[PDB]
């Protein structure tokens, strides 16, 4: 068994994602009968499905070795911005009035079950040492229950430093928001993961250039956390770990202004 | 008095009140005898100066010839005709045309993106429902503004644009006037059929054309002209005509004014006139 | 009793796909084994048959496919086509090349048009494209060549930016048979000037230039036995494939 | 109190000039007429020349974008491209760049090899860079879903090496004394920071140390910053 243990992703109801691990009787004791192939024989690459037929976790075994599955799902849907037929998103402040500053709102639509995180990053095109106190976004970083709408106001107070770039257009790209967002369960489990690594130092050298920047802002305690306890049973390891951080949802609004 | 000039006559397009325009012509003595002219600008209304003041003077020598140049600056928005007369220090007499005034269509309540494009959504497709959306079109000129609106799906079945419904189709503004374009369309089964793969599909694309509306009565007359001559019909103008034939037709509520009927443009000056025709491509896109 | 399709006509379907269409006691009778009905073509070629009711309706279809692969052209994410003329050198015209390859079992047929991003008369047109229309027997690969003379009237509005949009290429491409079908009833679309008012303008000028006689073009005749109509004429022009190349050149410094 | 106890300008073209207002209002006008530093009640720093970094050997866009592609995916095989660095210009260039792919796992870095990582140019000198991708498992599983995948992004920060070693001169004091210490600068060291370390090749011109800019004036100065990106791009 080259796979000590399988681990999936959080999967909506109804839907089935299947994985292999290369290895007499063979059975999967589940009481919740979430993994199936139900019991078989081969004599000497094994593939193993799962359909969350519940919303919960799910933890099965094979005659041992272990399988961990959770089911539900969540969708961000941003709403209020601009989406292209190519697919950039696009929300736009208007014309700058002189003496007056700009604001906006963003609307976040949980269109899933489970609970969803939200950390948001605001990036501005122009560069000076109080480039962050230009601008004011909140709330920063939140959670939302499934069906929650929510409004994320930003105001951008324009200086006359960042203008003198944005002088050359008439329609000026100001900034860049990236939010990342997904499924709260999967941020406890790869929290979790990511302790255990770097408590025991596996990633801290070159390799954590890049990584820790992704993966920094959503091991923290996020505000709001109220700590769900169906987490703990499942140990997720290091090498389903990619898959855990492909669950990462990742979009970057455009910030456009006018002349 | 031997010469021969290359322009019969000089015409500029529409400019804005304090704006100056300059067009050159080659003059060419014939003659390979020495001859000396004198050229005067004879301007009324102080339209047409040279590059001085009103009157100069050169002398070619057997061919030796020259290129003057000519500038424009519209004070009064309105037409305006010169002359230049050379005669020896008979007559020649080459006479130019102008008119001031300008015309800026805004289009709005559409999105503008920083690479250039405009984007227009109807939004998501609710069952049984169909979709409409809305455009703001406002003249910020000072002339009379033409506007030709022409819808083209991104589907292709025989009964494409009767889906569609785009109010209005070809119209006129006066300036600082407002008006607004309505757009429904009540997808049929084939349309959708194609938008499904993505989220947010392209469904049609909206060509407007707009400017000024005595350059399009040049143009038209100009056109007509040269259609019936045979100039511009073959392979090089598959692309032209088809921008600059809906316009050549008579509009809704066209008030015909007089003052561009003593304005004569030629042969030589289409393409700088026609080169003044203002496009622009909404893109129409749904959510389903 | 009374059927509101008299006929069901498929479209050119991939080798052992299948396609189901819908229509609103039960035998049917096809020779090929072929076939709410489900059509799989078994042999590569035109396909028939003639339900019985238990009272007649006709079933038609046509096996095979026509993958046109452009290459030497850029390709984008997001699924845009991009090819570079490069950089104008003076007293020089600028010249690019796209491949086009049929990776398919069926023939397949291709019509480029040219628009450029400057509109004026000069009657000597700075373009000159070949070919402009062709066809592609299986696994056949032709070059079609590009070349741009830069008039003034052309460098005027392309001055501002660095990178300067100088024509869109459109490639309208398919299989053939499919373009004997759409030909064969567009014909008889024209004896009644069904659509003539405002459709004349965006449908005519899309299906009009490929329902002219090719150069090169052998007539196949399996596509004769073939009794499709005008009411899957929608369907059938779905299998127009039409692609956009843009068509750039950089500025001089 | 005149607002400025000193005043610094840019890197200038040849034979342009800028004007940049200073109040007390007063406005003064510069022009280069020799490719170096220049230095009643006085007290002025400036200096005069430019570096023109070119890209090439990559697509560029209408719109402005950058895009190079790697080519199919071979069985058995990785993939590795090339572009060509040219500097169009007549002062010396730092060309600090830095990869980042578009998927995430734990050995994102690794998997990239691009050489050089870190270089400077001489006017007219040409470089080329090339970089290599051995797509691990984690990179494909989700480049599935397309025919055409944007694997990476490749940022060029690029510029005027004169005008680093003022930058690095003030940051570093910026610093020692601890005024952006906090963490907000967290999107600005980002930008800012790769390049004052010091380079491979770095032949320490003494031409810049009598240029004593001042807290006030570095947004102008690193406002000469130029960042290009590559866009990432690999075939089925």
């Amino acid at each position: 068994t080259t796979h000590a243990a399988l681990s999936w992703n959080s999967l909506k109801i109804g839907k089935s994602e299947i994985k292999e691990f290369t290895i007499i009787q063979a059975t999967i004791s589940d009481s919740e009968k979430n993994f199936r192939f139900t019991t078989i024989v081969l004599a000497l690459t094994l593939s193993v499905v799962f359909s969350p037929h519940h919303i919960g976790a799910a933890s099965g075994k094979i005659i041992q070795i272990f399988l961990y599955g959770y089911g539900g799902y969540s969708k961000v849907e941003i709403s209020e911005v601009f989406k292209d037929t190519n697919g950039k998103m696009w929300l736009s402040f208007g014309m700058l009035n002189s003496e007056n500053s700009l604001n906006a709102k963003i609307k976040l639509q949980n269109t899933g079950d489970l609970c969803s995180y939200v950390k948001i990053k605001l990036t501005p095109k122009a560069v000076y040492p109080t480039m962050i106190s230009s601008w004011q976004v909140n709330p920063t970083e939140l959670l939302l229950n499934p069906k929650e709408v929510q409004w994320v106001t930003l105001e951008f107070h324009p200086r006359k430093e960042d203008l003198a770039l944005l002088q050359k257009s008439d329609v000026s790209h100001v900034g860049t928001l990236l939010i990342t967002h997904g499924d709260e369960p999967t941020r406890l489990r790869i929290r979790r993961l990511y302790k255990k690594m770097k408590e025991t130092g596996e990633l801290n050298g070159n390799e954590n250039e890049t990584f820790r920047n992704i993966v920094h802002p959503i091991c923290k305690v996020f505000s709001g956390e109220q700590l769900v306890s169906d987490v703990i049973p499942i140990r997720d390891s290091v090498q389903n770990f990619g898959d855990l951080c492909r669950e990462i949802r990742q979009h970057e609004i455009m910030l456009t202004m006018e002349v």
